[PDB]
């Protein structure tokens, strides 16, 4: 596994998030390195899931292509017969660095950020369900009465959040205050379009994507909106097994239930520095491979 990248200053670090290590390539370009780190109950595990970051990078490359005629993205075009390493300083091709970067890294253009977590919900679950049970609203938005847990909304809904800085669920009106009325409306409409297309596809493959979180940027030189993070993975979305879907109850987490159940059984939920046992690592890894193969139609290792 690649847990924490160590590039010895060859590129400056921009950020280390829960999963991605982000480096600055040059004035206009970033390198997004998806590590094998995994979180549960909003803490990072001590150890990693081998090749998780490769699988999730590739899954997202699949979705960018799937959506190529629907939305611009931040990827830098890599010329035919070249690799990312041709676009990086020579030292990063040395074995000690190439091993940390190969297959899990994306070269991306910097863009003007739109500072919103653009969540679209197709189904009522998570924090939305919690709110709804108490007050009959979702992100302050009035909902129909009688929704059951995990039920589909009449139409998928834009339900923005800030970024922590935990994240705060906000209304569309607040999003308009933050980023502008016109821009927020356009972001909302686009995100719902992208979500619906991908949710429908995934459902025919057997996975219900209950919700997903996008991040967008803008081209100030055209007003165009651009995806500025990778999309539609189990880290950015709530995946459920479609065959087992049943309203009125919670769904197993497609990706993380095995891990969550182990943590819960040991009173380790929310605890930092927790090493997952090998059987939990292996099974979680296998579940990422199954997600990847199911959604992309490609084979991981054959
Ligand atoms: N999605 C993770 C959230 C986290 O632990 O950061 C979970 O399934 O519990
Ligand atoms: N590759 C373009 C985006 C696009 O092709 O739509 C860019 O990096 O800005
Ligand atoms: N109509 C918006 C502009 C935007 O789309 O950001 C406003 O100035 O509030």
């Amino acid at each position: 596994s690649i847990t924490k990248t160590e590039l010895d200053g060859i590129l400056p670090l921009v950020a280390r998030g829960k999963v991605r290590d982000i480096y600055e390539v040059d004035a206009g370009t970033l390198l997004f390195v998806a590590t094998d780190r995994i979180s549960a109950y909003d803490v990072i595990m001590e150890n990693s899931i081998p090749e998780k970051g490769i699988l999730l990078t590739k899954l997202s490359e699949f979705w960018f292509k799937f959506l190529s005629n629907d939305v611009r993205n931040h990827l830098v075009d890599i010329a035919p017969g070249k690799t990312i390493f041709d676009y990086l300083p020579a030292k990063l091709s040395e074995p000690k660095y190439k091993t940390q970067l190969e297959d899990r890294s994306l070269l991306v253009h910097k863009h003007k950020l739109i500072p919103l977590e653009v969540i679209v919900r197709g189904y009522i679950t998570g924090s939305a369900w919690k709110e709804y049970v108490k007050t009959g609203t979702v992100h302050g938005l009035k909902q129909p009465q009688g929704l059951k847990e995990s039920q589909e909304f009449p139409e998928p809904i834009f339900t923005p959040s800030t970024k922590a800085e935990h994240d705060e669920n906000i209304s569309p009106a607040q999003a308009a205050e933050l980023v502008g009325e016109d821009l927020s409306r356009r972001v909302a409409e686009l995100a719902v379009k992208l979500y619906s297309k991908c949710k429908d596809y995934a459902k025919e493959k057997g996975i219900i994507i209950a919700d997903t979180k996008f991040e967008f940027g803008i081209d100030e030189k055209t007003n165009e909106i651009i995806l500025v993070d990778e999309v539609l993975t189990p880290d950015s979305s709530r995946f459920w097994n479609g065959a087992s879907y049943k309203v009125g109850e919670s769904q197993d987490s497609y990706d993380k239930q095995f891990l969550r159940d182990w943590l819960t059984a040991n009173k380790l939920n929310g605890v930092n520095g927790v090493k997952m046992p090998q059987d939990i690592v292996d099974r979680t890894r296998a579940k990422y491979i199954e997600a990847y193969e199911t959604l992309t139609g490609s084979k991981w290792s054959h």
